[PDB]
């Protein structure tokens, strides 16, 4: 709504200028040369320059929201690197609070000092001032807000008025202040000033480094505002003008100071001298004063030995120094507002789990923010808060470039930028660049920094990928999700690689939660788990009905650490609703290879019509060749069984239920029965087979099955199925057939006397599962196969019944018959 | 076929005893004391026991068959870290190739110096006999590789005997030989030489650099061999006794030449203070035979000075001198024969295409060149405590990535990676790697950070820029785990905000006849959006799977050439109408669900039986029922001319939101979207602005709006004529026929085209041919048309009219889409 003048360009200039433009730039100017001098801010301007060019790509994705640098950081690339510019960039702002501050009460203690009044001392007096301007400016940033806006022009007519005065001040010498080194355009004094000079144990980078928070504060001007008139339109023009601008001033003042006052002078009103020119090697020839004690002895003006210059050699001095208290007071509010915002905003997002409160909202924010600009204020030299200052933004510049070239480097979903000028190695250029001088300013600091980014990187990255944190952006996530399914169709597995790949079907889904447990057991990051749900009714409730079961489910599921999806479906019978979910669920490579069916508990009572479609169930999945696992219900073992071996799959399943946690005290012992003479054949070559896949101890073979189990298993079984016999023996066969017609779902009489061998060795399996495997956690057999309509649904669920009659847990899985 | 001890052990400790154990370590006492050069050689051993721990616990997985260390690693973890790490520490051992060929030839030189033999200068000698040695080294190579394991031993006993010689002659002292220093385990000597004295400008971390590459070798001992029955079992155990034994050695050779010999001394016996005593402060109080001379000037003898004390306490010099060349030879062979396997091995991988010339074979023909000439522009700087830091900076570079690999696959644990091995700890392991960074930033800064400049683009570029590099291992396990993860983050948080993106599921119904359908469909679902094929299977089952797996196979490798994002998605059934029932209703893996359907125009439904017509009609119903968008596409035209669209309702957006998401495509940016909408003749300026707000809204610009209210006009008699024929043959003919005959026919085919229904609708065919004279007046130019689909509720309707409604709505038309969303916002 600001527009761009009043939204960008004004903040952007009043959040650069800051500290180093009235105070710094004459000592800098004075140490090295104005070669090198215009070197350093060039340099400044081309890193500066380069993030510019970064954040206006960042900020011209259709992602317009919220208003806030962390914001667009966030929602445009991931939210790894969000969180770590984030943080980052909080606290740099954090420091420059007190740095800004800390400027501010230099100045107003040169300025007492030159008066009358003083206090306990120079450095204590930093202290109070700073610490009392910090109070001030903290309980400013929390109630005028309301005035910022007005007073920003305000702020910013006051320091370019200052400016003027500087440079219509300089073209005016004066003898008055000619003895504390101005004298006005002198080609002599260029000459001397062009070269280096690094007095003290200063050096070019020292000086860089002091220098470069005079060109930081390009994202924390404009980009957190985000409230304006088309942000992809104001931000790039806005920032790539106040650059320009600021840059050139920034020149302009360092060669005009440069060219205008000598390195070192005393105030000494006497000492002129025209009587010799013996030497007269220094740029003040025209006079030289006495200049050589100042060089030779300490010596209190000059260009270096006070950093006043400019509220010297400035027509007016009020004005000047109200220049000064603008430009570093405007970037102080600036920092501390922006500071605990993008604190809040992290908080909110709760990326870090420590930071995982916004005190109701921020008081965590502020505090913080004035705990660290207070403990810094507390170093009342300037020269030693700079450069720290300096580490901390090109530490954010350097990430914030690197994470733009490594969104565009892997073509990530949503990063489309649509800006001119964008080159994606230019910002890998800034980047390397940016990292280089870190290093080179202090090489153990940046070290410190980058390990830290580095952790928070990887820490963000990998160790928090559960429940997105807050993310608003879950289209991005849905973007990446689409990308991930095709990438996954893409990839053709000529082999199969079979993975267990579950569509759980029970019912009622809370009913039973027993068996998803155990599904979730042997589905941990294997393969592919889908619950289901067939909803009988009218569709016109039933559309509002799987609109809440599905949330409601899915989140069910969710919160008991499950990786379940939820797909209800509605049909006309339980059967079509298997049809549905069995041909048609499923994306890509993500199909659904296994049919978990929940055991009938109670078939006893219920109509036994359900019984049989709850069988031909069976019969369906098969012929899609589909793996068949029932079920039936760490201190115990476990107990596997099988009869053959069609894929592995049974003797899969308890490796996998074994490799977790829970099950890992658990052990696998195998159950089997094999011709007599050949048992230890048979036991070698299966114990060679499953040491070629899968450790074990013992191998029983009871090979006895063939033979009839006892009375009592077979009677008890005659006692489960005599309801539904057809009595063809016992009727006649016309008079039998009024039944048969109608009620062609009888368990087939015919089929008992011609499956009497099946039943007596299911029945004596069951038997030897009671002896044995009583005491295993779980036992495993190979589900049975009745062929369809040679075998009656109800004979083999009778044959089911009687295999798992009285047991712990019971699973029957047969394979799909594919390696 | 050789255990724990010839396997192993022997080759490790014979790899690291290399050259700075009988030539700077004397004088790394000397420039540290006794306690810190004890400090620096525990440091050491800390950084290498850690690597060893890790080096174990990737050595003990399951993947056991190749036998290589580089294809150890690339095998066990991610193929970049693997590509990086083989690069890096090639490059080492062809520096640490110099490094012992700088050694020998300083030793030999020293030698020939001690006779009257004197090449130009030593500089130059140790130039030209580094030359000759490492050539002959490279022959020697390949040359007597089949007899190497049999001087393994013998080797190894020298270099035994050697050390025995030097701690035997240790506790001997002789007369003649006090002069040059070397006292026998004298007190004093202890206590003066516990505390640092660094002469020249070393420091604590110069000397640590100096000594580091005493302590590396460990890997290329046993990993790099590979072919060792149980390497499972002999890694780790022959390792981790190898890093003991030597370490030990180490410290107590280091305490033993400290505590036996002064700082600097002078090969002169005469001024014996035994005579003349001043002072006696000097450490050699006992004799000091003119050493306080020393002091002001350097002296030729001594610890300090002198770089082969090891060969003057010795009992036997000519042992020692054996001693050192074994050593020496024995570690730069091991060096420059695992260098080219290193090379040769990852250019055969093909992790970096750019190395193409190595690649060729059996033995690599470039490779041991390159090493070669790596080495050999190496040695040319004769001084070894220049060489020494650098290739104590390429080996702390590679441990620091093998502790960092591990640590990150044990923190990713989405590849198999199970170590099995006890004492794996990743903690433990990224301390090490974090010890090993800043260690070796301590020194040369700007070196590490070259190095580790370098480190990171090639992992950059190795893993992102790479479509695909999966030669040796297919896995394809991560991309699984990471799919499973993003659907599940996307289906967990529930949004009330309905985020509705187009999802389409495109019903062809044929195999491939139909591109340039999917293609448009494509177009503006390429990356907002998601696209499922649809294939329905006519058939008996037991022939089905085969088929359709077949089919699958071939469309999706299709896709793929046509630079296709979309989903095949089969599925057998009786009828066309049951397929698309099966996938509207039990499609979607979570929020990835069809919420729109796409079928495609019936080009031929005049000539097509009338029941696939009727099925077709009965698609649309059953689709209407489920609540989905519909869009009827018919037609290659991309930037020719521009886009109009032609919209009377507004339902969810989607009429204006597909024509944006067309636009945004590069090859549509060509043409402009241009609203063309028949409204009330009044309110042209209302209807005229407030689509100017919905355009600015959702984002849409616009060439020109018109609004038209003629639409209510009765169309031309040609038209109505034209459409009475082509209604004609469908016609109920109820009033027309009699009562009875026209209900018996209705019972046979109950799809005629009621008359009763026409004469109701009347107003709704003349509306729709006054919409199909407009569009084809209008939007001729226009490349793609877009409009609203005619909808009526079932029964009250014939599928022959509904049918030839829409025939009428795209009869000779260019590129026409009839779109209906799903009536939500
Ligand atoms: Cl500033
Ligand atoms: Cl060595
Ligand atoms: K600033
Ligand atoms: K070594």
């Amino acid at each position: 709504k600001f527009g761009w003048i009043k939204g960008v360009l004004v903040r952007c200039m009043l959040n650069i200028w800051g500290v180093m433009l009235f105070i710094r730039l004459s000592w800098i100017v004075g140490q090295a040369g104005i070669g090198l001098s215009v070197l350093v801010i060039m340099m400044a301007t081309v890193v500066t320059t380069i993030t510019g060019l970064s954040t206006s790509a960042i900020a011209t994705n259709g992602f317009v929201r919220g208003g806030g640098a962390y914001y667009l950081i966030s929602r445009s690339l991931g939210p790894e690197f969000g969180g770590a510019i984030g943080l980052i960039f909080a606290f740099a702002n954090a420091v420059a609070v007190a740095m800004y501050v800390v400027g501010f009460a230099e100045t107003v203690v040169e300025l007492l000092k030159e008066h009358s009044i003083l206090m306990i001392d120079e450095i204590n007096d930093i202290r109070i001032i700073g610490a009392i301007t910090v109070v001030i400016l903290l309980g400013i940033s929390v109630a005028g807000m309301e005035w910022e806006a007005k007073a920003q022009i305000v702020l910013l007519v006051i320091l370019l008025l200052a400016i003027g005065d500087f440079v219509i001040g300089t073209f005016i010498p004066l003898e008055s202040k000619k003895p504390k080194g101005f004298f006005g355009y002198k080609s002599e004094i260029f000459n001397e000033n062009f070269g280096p000079d690094f007095r003290e144990e200063e050096t070019f980078f020292s000086v860089f480094a002091i220098f470069f928070p005079a060109a930081t504060g390009i994202l924390a001007g404009a980009n957190i505002s985000g409230d304006l008139a088309d942000p992809q339109s104001a931000i790039p023009k806005g920032t790539l003008l106040a650059i320009l601008i600021t840059t050139l001033v920034y020149v302009g003042i360092a060669v005009s100071v440069g060219s205008c006052v000598v390195r070192d002078a005393t105030g000494n009103v006497n000492d002129t001298i025209v009587t010799e020119l013996t030497n007269c090697t220094s740029a003040a020839c025209k006079l030289n004063f006495d200049f050589s004690s100042c060089e030779s002895s300490p010596c209190s003006y000059g260009l270096m030995n006070n950093f006043q210059v400019m509220s010297m050699v400035s027509g007016f001095t009020p004005l000047i120094s109200a220049g000064i208290f603008s430009a570093t007071l405007s970037s102080a509010l600036a920092s501390l507002v922006s500071a605990p915002k993008i604190f809040q905003a992290l908080c909110k997002d709760n990326i870090y789990p420590a930071f995982q409160m916004f005190a109701k909202g921020p008081l965590r924010g502020y505090i913080l923010t004035f705990l660290i600009a207070l403990g810094f204020i507390l170093i009342a030299e300037l020269n030693v808060i700079a450069p720290i200052i300096s580490n901390f933004f090109l530490a954010s510049y350097a990430l914030i470039n690197f994470s733009v070239f490594h969104a565009s480097l892997a073509k990530s979903p949503g990063w489309r930028p649509a800006f001119k000028y964008y080159n994606m190695w230019i910002s890998l250029l800034g980047a390397i660049l940016c990292c280089i001088v870190m290093f080179v300013i202090n090489w153990w600091a940046a070290l410190l920094t980058y390990v830290i980014v580095l952790g928070l990187y990887i820490y963000v990255t990998y160790k928090k990928p559960d429940v997105n944190w807050g993310s608003s952006t879950q289209a991005l996530t849905y973007l990446n999700a689409l990308q991930h399914s095709i990438r996954l169709s893409g990839v053709e597995d000529h082999v199969k690689n079979f993975r267990p790949q579950c569509l759980v079907m029970t019912g009622a889904p809370n009913s039973r939660p027993a068996l998803l447990h155990l599904v979730h057991d042997f589905t941990k990051n294997v393969g592919l788990m889908i619950c289901g749900h067939v909803h009988m009714g009218p569709r016109r409730q039933a559309m509002k009905e799987m609109s809440i079961d599905q949330a409601k489910y899915q989140r069910w599921l969710i919160k008991n650490k499950m990786k379940a999806f939820y797909a209800p479906v509605h049909a006309d019978d339980l059967r079509e609703g298997a049809q549905y979910l069995m041909q048609a669920a499923g994306l890509g490579r993500m199909k659904p290879n296994t049919l978990v069916l929940g055991f009938k508990k109670d078939w006893l009572q219920a109509d036994m019509r359900d019984v049989d479609m709850y069988i031909n169930l069976f019969h369906d999945a098969f012929d899609i060749q589909y793996g068949v696992v029932v079920i039936r219900l760490g201190k115990n073992t476990i107990d596997v069984w099988w009869l053959f071996d069609d894929g592995g799959l049974t003797l899969l399943i308890p490796y996998l239920l074994t490799t977790k946690k829970k099950w890992k005290d658990c052990k696998i012992r195998v159950f089997i029965g094999g011709k007599i003479n050949r048992i230890d054949h048979d036991r070698r070559a299966m114990a060679t087979l499953l040491s070629k896949f899968i450790d074990f101890s013992d191998i029983m073979v009871l090979g006895d099955i063939n033979t009839k189990p006892k009375k009592e298993n077979i009677i008890a079984f005659e006692e489960i199925i005599e309801p539904y016999r057809l009595h063809e023996d016992d009727k006649e066969q016309d008079i039998a057939d009024k039944m048969k017609e109608d009620e062609p779902w009888r368990i087939t009489d015919n089929e008992l006397e011609l499956y009497k061998t099946k039943t007596y060795r299911q029945i004596r399996l069951n038997e030897l599962l009671k002896e044995h495997s009583s005491t295993a956690n779980i036992i495993v057999m190979s589900l049975p196969v009745a062929r369809k309509g040679a075998v009656s649904s109800a004979l083999y669920m009778a044959w089911l019944e009687a295999l798992s009659k009285d047991l712990p847990p019971i699973l029957l899985v047969r394979g799909n018959h594919q390696s």
